[PDB]
DNA sequence: AAAAAC
DNA sequence: TTTTTGGC
DNA sequence: TTTTTGGC
DNA sequence: AAAAA
């Protein structure tokens, strides 16, 4: 009966009954995000997440009673939306130059918060003027980001994600016959669209060399066919005999690659006959496959509340590699996502219920 | 991790 | 040396 | 009141 | 911005 403040203790399908409220809270979170007002940003995000799990639309202020993450500021937003069907706060943010520049500049692959801010503070307002500016120097990611801009901003659909899955699975199984290839991210949560297509690769019997070489063989096979538009392969920092290892980087230790793939229309169930698609591939050691899966399934809010619940409710440390129990002073082993949920004392949440 | 400015 | 970006 | 917010 | 310490 009582709604939990943690996303990992809620079932969130893609059936959002409160889209008008959550859309406005998403804009307010992004406005605080660009301003590096971390706490306020996370408060708007948490409020947007809890409303997504509601099995009914909020139609009055009496409806907001007993729902956690909703304080006086979020309540005043909700109240304003009930009044005329619009959020004057969100509308004011949408028309803001700094907000518009942020959304526009970060929409380029390889441009984040810091580069967007520099460009806005430098007086840039449009992508054409950034691009043609002879004094600016672009990174390799930004160059690909500008080169495939329109394909990359158009969201990957389900028949495209399915065509990419067929391509990824065929290539991996060719070079490693026993490989387990699982599509992760948004598409595993049953989303119909996404910004990219995420995968997790693992093998029960690959040697250390075969395991490290798989992403190199698979990306070289595609480069031979002219299908690899962008490729960044990040070597693993995962040392089995040196666990845990606290990183300055928020990303995990696994060997992974960020790609841009040329996807022929002939593979999807006209124009130039192809589409540039962002594809992420993660290679993990076989014993870590459940933590890697849980970690890469998402959503982002589901993941951060799993960690927050592990810390503050269970005195445990969860990441994409392991589950550490600080009281018992032991790592909790798991060969499935169900086992991780059971170790945390959480009822199992299906991937399509993690859309927090 | 990798790039890149430095 | 440094910062910035890439991911859920 | 200060601390925490993914010790990502 | 909201909840816990
Ligand atoms: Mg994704
Ligand atoms: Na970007």
């Amino acid at each position: 009966k009582k709604i939990s403040q943690y996303a990992c203790q809620r079932r969130t399908t893609l059936n959002n009954y409160n889209q008008l409220f959550t859309d406005a809270l998403d804009i307010l979170a992004e406005n605080d995000e660009l301003r590096e007002n971390e706490g306020s940003c996370l408060a708007f995000m948490r409020a947007s997440s809890v409303l997504k799990s509601l099995p009914f639309p909020i139609t009055s202020m009496k409806d907001t009673e007993g729902i956690p993450c909703l304080g006086d500021k979020v309540k005043s937003i909700i109240e304003g939306i009930i009044e005329d069907g619009e959020s004057s706060e969100a509308k004011a943010v949408l028309n803001d130059e700094r907000y518009k520049s942020f959304k526009l500049f970060t929409s380029v692959f390889g441009v984040g918060l810091k580069t967007a801010e520099k460009w806005f503070r430098m007086g840039f307002r449009t992508l054409s003027k950034i691009q043609s500016d002879k004094s600016l120097r672009f990174t390799q990611m930004q160059k690909a980001g500008f080169l495939y801009y329109e394909d990359l901003v158009s969201c990957v659909n389900r028949p495209e994600a399915e065509a990419v899955s067929m391509l990824v699975k065929e290539a991996v199984v060719t070079f490693l016959p026993d490989a387990l290839v699982t599509m992760t991210g948004g598409f595993r949560r049953g989303k119909m669209t996404g910004h990219d297509v995420d995968f997790l690769i693992t093998s029960p019997e690959a040697t250390e060399d075969e395991e490290q070489q798989l992403l190199h063989k698979v990306t070289d096979f595609w480069k031979q066919q002219g299908l690899l538009l962008y490729c960044d392969i990040l070597e693993s920092t995962f040392e089995k005999f040196k666990q845990p290892s606290r990183k300055v980087d928020a990303l995990d230790h696994f060997q992974k690659c960020f790609l841009i793939l040329k996807l022929d229309h002939g593979r999807v169930h006209e124009g130039k006959g192809w589409k540039a698609i962002r594809v992420d591939l993660v290679m993990c050691p076989y014993d870590r496959r459940a933590f890697a899966l849980l970690g890469w399934t998402g959503s982002r809010q589901f993941e951060r509340d799993l960690r927050r619940y592990a810390t503050h409710e269970r005195k445990m440390m969860l990441d994409n590699h392991a589950l550490y129990d600080r009281t018992k002073r032991v790592f909790l082993e798991a060969e499935s996502e169900e086992e991780i949920f059971a170790h945390l004392g959480l009822d199992y949440i299906e991937p399509w219920e993690r859309n927090a």
